[PDB]
């Protein structure tokens, strides 16, 4: 089938990259297929189950993401406004010039990828953001960031009167039926918390930090992922403002050379390369800053599109795709940080052996 596609193409690539286990759904009309490799943890050689929680990392923006759009939808969050008016301890800063969108796409003046050491909390955190100068033009530059990402969880959460994990819960991952996606990995269930592994290939688990739930800190299954998607390709039942809301986060907004920036979201116009998807995930797109040009036809969530976003921590390596044309999406995470390049080719080797691309 399907399995017949998938399989060996997984098999060959955690051969290649020496990955222990893997979770993988297919989102697809007529219905989703979850399929479980290898192991939890290389060390006890407990298997990837339907149980098996896997760290997302950087992929946790796009719930980030979902939820700013939901407050803006629900009239509680302006896009376009000053950040400074949701947190009105930065007015007087930067912020009285950068929106959530800036922050939602990454052109929040050159605002730096990660956090610094100086800060250690919310209050440290703050004065940093106060004290913070731009070095590029705002809504002119990509730089992908941690601390933006970030601020758009704070503004969020600000804007919705409640606290982020709680709220994300309550108003995104409940309403998506998302019952095994965690902040921080019960007890209970810590048996199922897949071990990490290394480029080196040491076991490693993701330590908490500033900002850890709004950027990278969630910790979640295949197939809870696969509800995210199959909303943003209309495949679920949702309530209609968070359709909406979903929806809203496909929007382009930004042209960085071959690729549109949504809201974190990341997109390219089919048909496309593998090289061109295999750039969006390099140093050149990932670690300098790169001409952003704002979208002014403006556009609507397209459906001719290839919707991506990676996500790593040191030991895990995620990676969605969404064809909304097909109505096909595609969800791999790895407790090995693998290479972009090697997620992005057995994506498209997956999803062309399927026949949506
Ligand atoms: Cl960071
Ligand atoms: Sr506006
Ligand atoms: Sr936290
Ligand atoms: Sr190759």
């Amino acid at each position: 089938q399907t399995r017949e596609v998938l399989d060996p193409i997984v098999a060959s690539l955690m051969e290649a990259q020496q990955i222990p286990g893997m979770a993988i759904a297919l989102v697809r009309p007529e219905g989703t297929t979850i399929s479980h490799y290898g192991a939890a943890d290389r060390e006890t050689g407990t298997p990837v189950d339907d149980d098996t929680l896997f760290e997302i990392g950087s992929l946790s923006k796009t719930l980030t993401a979902t939820l700013a759009s939901l407050a803006e939808v629900e009239g509680k969050l302006d896009f376009d406004a000053p950040v400074s008016r949701y947190l009105p301890e930065l007015e007087g800063s930067a912020f009285d010039d950068i929106s959530g969108l800036n922050l939602g796409t990454h052109t929040g003046g050159g605002l730096p990828l990660f956090v610094p050491d100086e800060v250690t909390d919310r209050a440290s955190l703050m004065a940093w953001y106060r004290e913070w100068q731009p070095t590029e033009p705002i809504g002119e530059s990509r730089t992908y960031s941690n601390l933006g990402i970030g601020l758009l969880g704070l503004e969020t959460a600000a804007s919705l009167d409640g606290e982020f994990v709680p709220t994300m819960r309550a108003k995104v991952l409940a309403p998506l039926g998302m019952q095994d996606t965690w902040y921080d990995v019960p007890e209970a269930r810590m048996a199922d918390y897949a071990m990490g592994e290394d480029k080196d290939g040491q076991p490693t688990r993701v330590s908490p930090g500033v900002l850890d739930d709004e950027a990278y800190g969630i910790k979640t299954t295949a197939a809870d992922l696969a509800k995210l998607v199959r909303a943003n390709l209309h495949l679920a039942d949702v309530d209609a403002e968070l359709q909406q809301a979903i929806d809203a986060t496909r929007q382009g907004h930004y042209r960085v050379g071959d690729m549109t920036q949504a809201l974190i979201w990341e997109q390219y116009s089919l048909p496309v390369a593998p090289e061109t998807l295999r750039a969006g995930q390099g140093y050149d797109m990932i670690l300098e800053p790169n001409a952003a040009e704002a979208l002014e036809p403006p556009q609507s969530p397209r459906d001719d599109v290839w919707v991506n976003k990676t996500g790593s921590t040191q030991g895990f390596g995620g990676y969605i795709v969404m064809l909304p044309g097909k109505h096909t999406g595609l969800v791999m995470l790895a407790n090995k940080n693998y290479p972009n390049d090697a997620r992005v080719e057995a994506a498209y080797r997956i999803l062309s052996g399927l026949g949506a691309i």
